[PDB]
């Protein structure tokens, strides 16, 4: 199962991996721990730095982790989630 929407939110993200936020895979944690995003805080802070656009957000997560629908959107959903709780 990949449900941890409820892991990430219900804790600070702190020095949390960028493998820990919902949708980043094992596989896309490499191409986007390459890019300096090996935290999950540095792409909560990409996510601010786009003004927490949606189609933004999944536009550099593809041009950039090379991400798949599925795996964008379950990204961008944990990160406002997380925005919308602290
Ligand atoms: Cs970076
Ligand atoms: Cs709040």
């Amino acid at each position: 199962t990949s449900q941890k929407h409820r892991d990430f939110v219900a804790e600070p993200m702190g020095e949390k991996p960028v493998g820990s936020l919902a949708g980043i895979g094992e596989v896309l944690g490499k191409k986007l721990e390459e890019r300096g995003f090996d935290k999950a805080y540095v792409v909560l802070g990409q996510f601010l730095v786009l003004k927490k656009d949606e189609d933004l957000f999944r536009e550099w997560l593809k041009d950039t982790a090379g991400a798949n629908a599925k795996q964008s959107r379950d990204a961008f959903g944990a990160l406002r989630e997380w925005a919308d709780a602290f």
